[PDB]
């Protein structure tokens, strides 16, 4: 590994629901939440050997912290992520959850052509049970921005973003559950799909420490696989994090 090269820095945003709910509305207590929860997300990355050996080391950083404290005001007919009102059904207290990953991806698409990954950290309840979404590992996106000209949009817009909401099922989803969200939708964004019950190896059963990080459905994380990636997993972020890390990785700072 390039020690110059093995940190995909973040920009992490927080919108006004998060800021309320989770961040009591103060800037110190809404930070601090997110710069500890990235820091024991990077913990599983860097101490991660995506080739069983020694290539490990890579992990994330916050660049920025982006707070809106307030929601964003707009224009009849017009929308944003951090808007008031939920979208496409203003009744619910969500947006559905994929229609807000692309609008958040073109809102903040100036800045995230800037950096490797665009986060987004909300507090609304998605439709059932559903914790984020990202970009990466699917059926193109993840790590390093790669432009995609949205024709609805009329601009270029990044696929290396994704989100994360601490709320489920009318509640605030514990912190150990929270880590686990943002390991998976950062997986993601690595190239990770999710683990298959095909494979015995990718998806144990519970006396067998359970399922991995990238498995489709929540682990509450108090089994012991369940904040570690599969081998699977393993493979697809190896292949991915090698043709990227040139790209758009940089040195840790400390
Ligand atoms: C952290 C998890 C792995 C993220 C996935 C969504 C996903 O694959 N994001 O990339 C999720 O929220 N899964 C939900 C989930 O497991 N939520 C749990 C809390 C749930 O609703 N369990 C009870 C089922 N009614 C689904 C969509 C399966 C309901
Ligand atoms: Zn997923």
């Amino acid at each position: 590994p390039d020690p110059m090269k093995n940190t995909c820095k973040l920009l992490v945003v927080a919108d006004h629901r998060f800021y309320r709910y989770m961040g009591r509305g103060e800037e110190s207590t809404t930070t601090n939440y997110l710069i500890e929860l990235i820091d024991r997300v990077d913990d599983i990355y860097r101490n991660t050997a995506w080739d069983n050996a020694g290539f490990k080391g890579y992990g994330i950083q916050i660049e920025q912290i982006r707070i809106l404290k307030s929601p964003q005001e707009v224009k009849p007919g017009e929308k944003h992520y951090n808007m008031a009102k939920s979208y496409p059904n203003e009744e619910k207290d969500a947006w559905d959850v994929k229609m807000l990953l692309e609008q958040f991806s073109f809102d903040i698409a100036e800045e995230a052509s800037k950096v490797c990954l665009a986060h987004l950290f909300t507090y609304q309840d998605f439709d059932m049970g559903t914790l984020g979404l990202a970009y990466g590992g699917s059926p193109h996106g993840g790590v390093c921005p790669k432009a995609y000209y949205s024709p609805v949009g009329k601009k270029n817009i990044y696929l290396n973003s994704g989100l994360t909401s601490t709320k489920n099922y009318g509640k605030t989803i514990l912190t150990k559950e929270a880590d686990l969200v943002t390991t998976h939708e950062l997986g993601h964004n690595f190239g990770a799909e999710h683990d298959p019950d095909g494979l015995a190896e990718c998806a144990p059963n519970e006396d067998q420490g359970g399922k991995y990080v990238m498995y489709p459905i929540a682990v509450s994380g108090d089994h012991e696989n369940n904040k570690m990636f599969s081998q699977c997993s393993k493979q697809s972020i190896y292949k991915t994090i090698e043709s990227k890390a040139q790209e758009c990785f940089q040195e840790r700072s400390n």
